[PDB]
């Protein structure tokens, strides 16, 4: 049934450590890499924003499966829609912490795609979380 | 905030499925929707359910992440979430129609005209086709 | 004279607020926007000011800044504000609508239609929803 | 949270405009905008003041109700007030441009490219001028 | 030959222009209008005129350069000129409308659904506004 | 009511001297930068094709002064619109003279919008007139 | 073959033409261009010809090249030739419309609709007024 | 991979009978129907031209089953895309004859779509076919 | 009326030789450049592809001269419409000799812009048609 | 009729050798240039994909031989349009073979074309194929 793209949010769990997201990023390359999803996890100011890229059940049953996952609650679906061609190619899942990435890059990323002061994809729209992840795809490569 | 979106997902009932079941769902989804300000309308056939919810980027998605945990069926796939300008599906909390309680020649002409198959398959349709057969059934009722 | 604007904007209603003053409002607004060229429509509802202003671009913010002096609401937030060809909000200077002296079902069935709310939230409408429901109230009122 | 949105104002400055004011003007925007997640441009000349603010839409609602309280200006105008999909003003919370100070070339030119006055008349400027015009200005900062 | 036109323009009308004034112009525009395969609408009141004219682009620039010689009105201002695939104003070489003579109710929504005015200032409109504005005038007094 | 643009041709009157080109200039550039007009007059062939952008009023007013002039005469207005910018910013008032250019640029350019084999702006669209001009004013 | 075109040219009738000429063109007409899968229309007044077909890129060229040939008229001119999605007009191999035996009012606004004329003068018309001018006259049949 | 539409058209072969076109009808409607696939058979002046709306595999698996007829040849391919909804709905397969329609309903509908005299789908273009087509259906 | 551009096609007359084609261009520049036009003739496996730009009256009417030369034969109209500026401008009647030029450029020419194995403008679109003379004109 | 593309994938069938895929190029390369014919074949992953560019009637024929060829089966049509210019120019047929490439670059334009794990030209639409192709054609000159 073809090529989607689906971005979601969601808040952290309190305390989430280094370990527990290196611990995701290994989890969803492997499962990713063998149901031809590929992808991208921003994580900072104790929220995260995902983009999954592949077949329409595939990506829908590995989002109920991070529907279950403690390490985040409060998801909200941002969107699903058919697309002509990936924008995330490279990785099966890539990490971004917003922490760990020039202080003023990100401010001005931020700034550029959202309203708010600090990072709150909540306050975004699609089109919006779409070109955040697309720069950051970009410069992390 | 953020807007008014509709979801579109399809599922498979799970094998059993009784009349009461389904009136149990209808019963709790109508309380649920109209308490979160959630439209929308439940299509049940050939074993399918073809469902769509109009509100809260966040509380459908609550929704949504609710309604993955019934074990009345499994293999959900979504079929598109988007923001929309307006709702279609204003009447009703919830509304389910029952395909095989239908005029089998009223039917036979939509499901064709909105997919490939020789049968109901959601599963074969696009989110557009969806989106108009699931119109086309709220209009007839 | 920059052509035709309109503005769109929101508010909360004071607490207390009596039909007097819905009076004293509609009373002052019609005289003042005849003066002034400025049409449009005022809906009321749910605590909420949902009010739409047609005309010249100095007039229509000229209104809206005494507007906000006013103490009979707080919170305003502009909705949107941009050049137009044409008014829809043609025959008044100034109309009332209130949502709850109208027919429940027809106004639900909007308030859905434009809205993800369960009630009436002008804060959570896009520009085009609250145009699209302030014309669908406007053009029932005739 | 219903997005990112811009707004353009104009308005005249009150007789005897010192620059001690204008400065406080500027420290006090900043504040103020990096607290609210508002970025923009104030430009100042011919006794005229021609602002954008952009950032989320009660913020910079209450922003410009705030600024309209200030004595240092009267007889304001707003320009445009619309959502948008990206910032074009992310670099400065609140920055000053004085065209008194500028090459009184470039800003002749700059002033006849978007505007049919000899003199610098914002209140004769379109809204898409008025974003062209402090466009310009903020990209030679 | 370069196609067919439509020129928009306003003006003031002069102190003390009487109803045969108004007269002159309309058997005057009529014979020339006629002769040059120009037609339009003329529109008055307030004190102001709105006219519009259609025709060839040299014979329309034409009769404005006359039109701007006339001392019964002055202070005119182009609002628009281009060219058209067809014309809307066909029915009359020139056919004038006063804005007094009509529905106050009528012409009251019309000129605020066309214009930020409170009374008829065609100087607050634009070339699309003062199309509109004519062209229902032209509408609905078919006669 | 914002900024627009007229363009229109003439036709130049017999005995056009270079005097009278320098009254012509000479008054010009007074008077628009007076009034907030910029624009560029292009001569060629015996012909005036010249384009204004300014103030709708103002612009109106100067159109109706030119036409006044008897230094030339039969003129027809070419597009009278509103404009988001100004194309020609430079100049108050620029003349042009075709005949003192390449035998060969303003050929091209002529032939690229216009289908004569001489400057003839009647037979040229709104679009031709502007593209013309505007490539005669990027020259310089 | 390569698709369906319209043709629409312009001629002087050669001074002196009579009524018989103008049968005998007729004449010649439905016959050729029924042959040729040729329909159009000719319409003629105040001394000149208007005319349109439609069929086959090469029969129309080849009849227009023989129209040229014809010394019943003179100072042919092309207004278009351009491929069509359908024929417009349909009902005749071809049909002659008089603009002398008309409605006198009917013909004046149609012509004053579609040019900038006082007579009828198609060299001063575009080929969409030329198209909708005949299209007018058809419908009127 | 969702809904298609194909379009093709043919030569019927010397010899066509009534009885072929049954029997050609009566098993189209059969494996149409158990396809999911719908379409529209128009023959004229010894032409098929023929749609099929339905799964992209099952219409190409029924295309190559229609190249090895021998009731026809010289099969040349219109029109092959996704389709929002089907037009040709009510059929899995019906016949159209144009021979035995209104005589003037059909030069006008045949006249209307294509630059030949007489019926011939090879020269008109994918949209001139479709168009075709589905006014036949909606005269059905 | 303002510019226009023709395209048509044509097949040379049996026989055809240089000097018929140095006349042909001889007379193509001087009532070109006399009547205001531009344009580009293409010869190739026995094809003319041409196309004039200019006023829509001295198009037609050197088209209607071009029918009645007996160096070529069975003239195809490509397409007629207006224009907003020339494509074809420096010259006013250019010979591009296929056979003169690079095989594999213009073999890739060729096929980009049509179905057939060699040369064949009666195979070809308007669009197909005009891309292909632009190309030839902005590598000559 | 003019330009066309076609596009159609098939199995391979069983055993295919390096002569057979040698006797595929050697008769496809003489008959498309006969025939004006242009196109590419990509093997991989056991499937074929392809498209032809031509004539409408040639293309057309062509396809019927190739649908008799026993060294594949399952053939699927996946897009037949008209075109204003090719894209596969260089070549009257020529062979790309996926697996005979750099895993990355392959993997990477397969991934970025479709939602599969490995090369299914059945999850792929039209347009996806032919950038597919359009890709590979332009990596292997
Ligand atoms: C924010 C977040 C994003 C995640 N994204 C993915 C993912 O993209 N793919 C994936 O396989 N698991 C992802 N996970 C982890 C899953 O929730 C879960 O731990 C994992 O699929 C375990 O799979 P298993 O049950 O098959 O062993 C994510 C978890 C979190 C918290
Ligand atoms: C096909 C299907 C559709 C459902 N749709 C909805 C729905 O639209 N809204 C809802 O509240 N529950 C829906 N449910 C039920 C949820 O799974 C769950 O039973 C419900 O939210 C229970 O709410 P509770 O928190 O009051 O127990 C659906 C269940 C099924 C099987
Ligand atoms: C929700 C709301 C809407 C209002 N709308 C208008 C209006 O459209 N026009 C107006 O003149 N005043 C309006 N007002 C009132 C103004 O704030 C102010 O009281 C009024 O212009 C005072 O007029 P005056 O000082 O000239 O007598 C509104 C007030 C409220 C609370
Ligand atoms: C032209 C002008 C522009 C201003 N722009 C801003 C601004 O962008 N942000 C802001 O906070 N204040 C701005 N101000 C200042 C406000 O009028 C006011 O002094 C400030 O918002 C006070 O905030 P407070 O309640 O924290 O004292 C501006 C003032 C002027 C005269
Ligand atoms: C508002 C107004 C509109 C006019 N419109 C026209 C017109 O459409 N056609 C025209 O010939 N004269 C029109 N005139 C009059 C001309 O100024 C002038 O008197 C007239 O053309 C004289 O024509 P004649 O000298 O060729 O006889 C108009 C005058 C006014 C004041
Ligand atoms: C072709 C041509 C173009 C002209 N353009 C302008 C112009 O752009 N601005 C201007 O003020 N005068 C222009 N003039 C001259 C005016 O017609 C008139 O002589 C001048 O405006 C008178 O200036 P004054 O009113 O100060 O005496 C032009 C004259 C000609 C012949
Ligand atoms: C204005 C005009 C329009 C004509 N239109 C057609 C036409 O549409 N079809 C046609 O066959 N002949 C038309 N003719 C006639 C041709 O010039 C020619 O005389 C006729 O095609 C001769 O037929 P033939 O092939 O038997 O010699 C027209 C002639 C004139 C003067
Ligand atoms: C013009 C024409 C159209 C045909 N269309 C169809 C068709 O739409 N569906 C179909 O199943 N067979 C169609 N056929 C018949 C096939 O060629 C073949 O006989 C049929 O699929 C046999 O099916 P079988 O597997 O049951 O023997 C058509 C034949 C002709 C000559
Ligand atoms: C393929 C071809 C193209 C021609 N192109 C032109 C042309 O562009 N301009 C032209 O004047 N003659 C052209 N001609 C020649 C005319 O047919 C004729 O010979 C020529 O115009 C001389 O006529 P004249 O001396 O009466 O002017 C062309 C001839 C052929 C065969
Ligand atoms: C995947 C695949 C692609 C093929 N592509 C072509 C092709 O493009 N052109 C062609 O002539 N044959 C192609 N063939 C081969 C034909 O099936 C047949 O072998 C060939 O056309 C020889 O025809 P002929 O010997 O009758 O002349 C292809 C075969 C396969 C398996």
């Amino acid at each position: 049934m073809g090529l989607h793209r689906l971005i979601f949010l969601s808040c952290a769990t309190d305390g989430l450590s280094y370990p527990d997201l290196r611990d995701i990023m290994a989890k969803s390359e492997v499962n990713n890499l063998r149901d031809g999803i590929t992808g991208m996890l921003c994580y900072g100011n104790g929220m995260f924003l995902q983009t999954l890229e592949g077949d329409r059940q595939k990506v829908s049953e590995t989002y109920a499966r991070i529907l279950k996952d403690p390490r985040h609650h409060s998801a909200e679906i941002v969107e699903f829609k058919a697309i002509e061609e990936r924008t995330f190619i490279n990785w099966s899942m890539r990490l971004v912490q917003l922490g760990e990435m020039d202080s003023d890059t990100i401010r001005r990323l931020r700034l550029k795609y959202s309203p708010a002061a600090t990072f709150q994809p909540r306050s975004m729209t699609a089109e919006q979380c779409f070109r955040f992840l697309k720069e950051l795809y970009d410069m992390s490569q």
